[PDB]
């Protein structure tokens, strides 16, 4: 079984979507993943987005796993520079039917009391304490603290395109990230074992957040818009 | 120990670099690999391009594997379609001291009375029986036909930028390919251990071939060019 589904824009009140917390899709038809007010991003926000069907990754009575391809664009914008912008945004897989999880530096993807399991893509701005330099593409099982990671420039507030591909048979899970403008080009892969760490049936979307309050700087944000995405996957069984 | 190299732009007569049968450095500081006359391919070309130094992929003391990463620009440019555009060019990893393999559908890397390991990476532009529809990005490793392969359109005498990646604690090789003006980008990878297929000093450099005689169709060509190349490799003992 494949499934796919692509969006060009959002459309307000997407049917096929699960808006969370923050999350909302803008008049001119962009994702906003965290709090805008006024063409300026807010600290201490907190948004995903899911797709609204949950796909089948994987099925025990044939242990066969899914092969899939996800494309999207996303745009940050860091009208800040000053202290520090944060915190970032993530594609992630997790169990269906989940909730926010902690902000700042957990993305709401991570909840710190009751931990789901998870499989992320990051696109990390704030140095944590377990943090390696930033900004930085980072590979998440399970946890916020990357398996693999890489740095990478960001293009303040331009277009970033980015290929996520993951082959069941050599369990590699490959991200591209380019930025059209720049012309730069940034790839990360590591061998992710699906099977392992996910149920059969999961929800992909995307995660982002911006400084945490207890951080103090009002100015520890940025905008986490993301354009277009397009996700396929091919359970052979 | 760590290696690392930058061109630009190729100079005429580049000391750094070992050019062989019909591989050349334009007056235009672009390298040829196949000949080109008075801008027009000719079929019935081989070329090859190494880096003047070895490098160390692994060391058997600690049985260390290097890790590395390359990005170049090429541009093939298919001036007759009528046919069918032959061959394509391929980043290549050889032990040192090797000479121009067949021409044709072997890209000049393989020999069949006198075969030498390689790990290489096509840019496919012609079918052979052993192919699957092309263009194709394919990866080898001692062989032509491909482990992996993915099919990908040309921007015709358009340029293209080419990421290869390996990181030896995964065995990961990456390859990510970008046709700028037209927005395009593919992504392939393979797990690979160098070491099991390779000597500790190897050579790397790129190698292209036109149609050849025994194809009868003197159209089969296109050109070979090769715009920038960087290379940084990493063996930690
Ligand atoms: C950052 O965002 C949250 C959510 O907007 C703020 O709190 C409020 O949050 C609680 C949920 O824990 C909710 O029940 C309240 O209705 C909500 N109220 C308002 C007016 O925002 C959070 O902080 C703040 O904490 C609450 C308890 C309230 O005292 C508010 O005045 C205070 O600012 C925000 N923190 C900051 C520092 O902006
Ligand atoms: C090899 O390349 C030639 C140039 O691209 C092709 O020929 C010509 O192209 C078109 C027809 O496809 C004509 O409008 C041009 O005037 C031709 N130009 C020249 C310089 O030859 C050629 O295609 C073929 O050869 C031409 C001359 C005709 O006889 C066609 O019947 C034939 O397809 C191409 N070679 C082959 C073997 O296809
Ligand atoms: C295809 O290419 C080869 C190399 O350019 C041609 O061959 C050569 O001709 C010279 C002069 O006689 C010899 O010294 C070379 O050593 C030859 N090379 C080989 C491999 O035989 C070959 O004839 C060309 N074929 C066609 C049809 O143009
Ligand atoms: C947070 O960012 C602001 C805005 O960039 C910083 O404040 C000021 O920024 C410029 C340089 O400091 C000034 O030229 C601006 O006029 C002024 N902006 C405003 C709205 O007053 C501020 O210093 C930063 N905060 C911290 C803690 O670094
Ligand atoms: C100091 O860390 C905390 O606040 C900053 C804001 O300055 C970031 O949000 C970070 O994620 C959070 O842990
Ligand atoms: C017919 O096959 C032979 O000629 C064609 C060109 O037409 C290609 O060069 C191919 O690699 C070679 O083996
Ligand atoms: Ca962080
Ligand atoms: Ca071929
Ligand atoms: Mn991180
Ligand atoms: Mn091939």
């Amino acid at each position: 079984k494949t499934i796919s589904f692509n969006f060009n824009q959002f459309h307000q009140n997407e049917e096929q979507l699960k808006l969370q917390r923050d999350a909302r899709i803008s008049s001119n038809s962009v994702l906003e993943l965290t709090k805008v007010v006024n063409g300026v991003p807010t600290w201490n926000s907190t948004g995903r987005a899911l797709y609204a069907k949950p796909v089948q990754v994987w099925d025990s009575t044939t242990g066969n796993v899914a092969s899939f391809e996800t494309r999207f664009s996303f745009s940050i914008r860091q009208p800040f520079p000053r202290p520090h912008p944060a915190d970032g945004l993530v594609f992630f897989i997790a169990p269906p039917n989940t909730q926010t999880g902690e902000g700042g530096g957990y993305f709401g993807i991570y909840n710190p009391l009751s931990p789901y399991p998870f499989v992320a893509v990051e696109f990390d701005t704030f140095r944590n304490t377990w943090d390696p330099q930033i900004p930085h593409i980072g590979i998440d099982v399970n946890s916020v603290i990357s398996t693999k990671t890489v740095p990478f420039t960001l293009d303040n507030g331009g277009i970033a395109n980015v290929v996520i591909k993951y082959d069941a048979s050599t369990k590699i899970l490959h991200v591209v990230l380019v930025f059209p403008s720049l012309g730069t080009i940034y790839t990360i892969a590591d061998i992710v074992d699906l099977k392992q760490v996910l149920p059969e049936s999961v929800n992909v979307g995307f995660s982002a957040a911006t400084g945490d309050p207890s951080g103090k700087q009002r100015n520890a944000t940025e905008t986490h818009d993301i354009l277009s995405w397009s996700f396929s996957a091919s359970l052979p069984g």
